[PDB]
């Protein structure tokens, strides 16, 4: 038979901030010609503020409980692809330029 | 016949902020001529303010419960594909260019 | 029966801040004619202000209670492909240039 | 029948920061005709503010319980593939320049 | 029956910083026609900030609990590819430069 | 009475060109925030091609004529005046860049 | 009484070229911030091609002509004035950098 | 009487080519920041191809003629002012630069 | 009653070439923050290819002519001024550099 | 009464080239932060092919011709000015420097 007290008095708590920068995948691009692939972004990211807060409480004396938590997160990956080719080009952005080529011949 | 005893008083609490960024794909975006691929962005983020609050109580003493709790997340990919290809390309961002050429040949 | 006594009193707690830089994939470029892979980026970052706060309370006296606590993250990647590829390529930025070539032949 | 006391009075916690850098994968590329591959980055970094914060409270005297906790992460990685590949360029971002060529030949 | 007894009082505690830089992948590049490759950057980085805070209570007198925490991180790696590849390049960032050639020949 | 001849005969001519270059005064500008000032440009310039001509004939024995011929061209310039000026001026093509600052005070 | 005689027979003439470059004032300024100034250009030049011309025929035997061919061109200048001025300036093409100012305090 | 003969016969000219490069004020320029002056460019060239050309024909036997062909060019100049002027300047093309100042304070 | 008499047969004459090279002011200018004054370039070159070509002829027997020829080209000059001044400035191209200062103080 | 015989016959001239190079004032500079003056620069040069040509032709016998050729070409200067000055400078081109001052102060 414990006993679990706990008193809290005058308690003044203020200001408890958790900031975090944007997560942009394709942004702000005035470049243009190019190839540009994000591939599986996966955020699993937590931003918590607890300001005088308290947590689950469990009062079981003699007790025969089984509290199972599962958490399963699968990402098994068979990847046999042909990601960001780029090629036969011509990239010009500069000014007053004179007789530019780009050839490719193939033979198969 | 444990007691839990849990007493709050004269509790002032302010200011708990919890804030995050922009997630954007493909945003802002003055170029062309390009590829851009996001390919399968997943999020399970979490954003959480918590001010002067309590979680699950359990009073259950000599007790046979089985509690389970389950979360399964499966994300199995088989990706055999092309993505991104860009070829045969001129860009002249540029002023005042002249004679640019790109050739391609292909033989099979 | 053993006690636990917390007592709290004039408690002033102020100014707990959190803050983390922005997570950005492709960002800013005004560049072209490049090749740019993000492949994949997994975030399992936090991001936490606690301020007065509490843990989980568990009163079991002589109990028998199985706590299971699981988080099973699988990333199995097998991964044969052609990641950023690029050639080919005429690339000027440069101005007033003259008789700029590029030449690619192949026999199979 | 043990005892177990914690008095706090007269607290008074201030400014407690906590802070991180940007954590970005391609930011800011006003340069091009290139090859920029950010492959997997994983993220478990922890950004942790705690002021006048407790931990879990267990009252357990003369238990049996069983308390595991697992958190498997599991990056097996099996990778045979063409990773960064950038051929016959040229590359001119210097003004003036006259009669640049860049050939190739391949027999098989 | 021991007894643990922790009295705090008068406790004024200030300007607990801990700040950590950026960690950036590929950034501000105005240089092109290169090969930039960050392959599996791990972060398990921990930035920390306690101030007046205390750990886990555990009162169990006289228990036979079993506490086990685990945690296996897996990062198995079987790398047989072809990583940042560049030739068959002209590189010209000088100005007035004339006759510049690169010519490459291959039989197989 | 003298006697002038000029006999022509199986005259064949070919191919008698004369070709000049721009002159552009303000032309492909993308900079920006810029003073360009181009200040009476006087163009005199003479681009000719004569193929098998012939010019003025003057048959005139014993004449008293007086043939003037004047081509007068004035430019005086009093140029007292404040040309391209550009101050208190923040330029700023990069990115990424913060807290530039450009102060100008005057007391007269 | 004297005789000129000038027989020309099977006269074959080709190919007599004259070209001349671009005279541009400001062209191709993707530079920004500046200040450029083309201060009165005067332009005399002269591009000629002759093929089997002739010039001017005088046949004036005893003759009392007075030919006068006068060409006066006046430039006189006087400048008193304040040209290319460019002050209180910051020019950052540069990419992340931090905390750059620029101050100017005057008194009269 | 004297007498001129001039007999041309099976005349073959070909391939007479006079060529002058570019005479261009501003060109060109990505730089910026700058002061940039071109003062008074006078051009007075002269690019000629002649072939199979004469000249003046003058035939006057026992004559009194008076021929006076003058070309009076003036560019008397009295320049008594301030010509590039340029100051108070922070110019960074570099990246990640970090705290620039440039002060100045004058008195009168 | 002199004879003058200048007979050509079977003249073959060819490639007859005469070039020069470009004349440009300020021209391929990356740099910046600088002051690049041209002051009065004055040009008075003579580009020529003659082939197979005659003078003036003057068959003036026995003949009082005045013939004058007179070209004046005047470039008095009285310059008192200020060309060329810049003071007060950071020049940073480099990267990665830190607390740099530039201060000037005047008084009169 | 004497007399001139010239006779040409069989004349197989060829190949015959005159080339100057380029004379450019300012040109090709990526350097910044400097004071680069070209002042007055005169051109009177002359790029001359001859090729089977003939100069003037007088045949004047017994005449009292007077014939005068002046060419006046005057560049009297009185320059009494302030050319090239460049002061209070900070240039760093290097990378990673530290704690750059340049001070200067002036009492009149």
């Amino acid at each position: 038979g414990g006993k679990v007290q706990i008193i809290n008095k005058k308690l003044d708590l203020s200001n408890v901030q958790s900031k975090c920068g944007s997560k942009d995948n394709i942004k702000h691009v005035p470049g243009g010609g190019s190839v540009q692939i994000v591939y599986k972004p996966v955020d699993l990211s937590k931003v918590t503020s607890k300001c005088g807060s308290l947590g689950n409480i469990h009062h079981k004396p003699g007790g025969g409980q089984v509290e199972v938590k599962s958490e399963k997160l699968d990402f098994k990956d068979r990847v046999q692809s042909k990601i960001g080719s780029l090629d036969n080009i011509t990239h010009v952005p500069g000014g007053g330029n004179k007789k530019i080529e780009t050839h490719k011949l193939t033979f198969r």
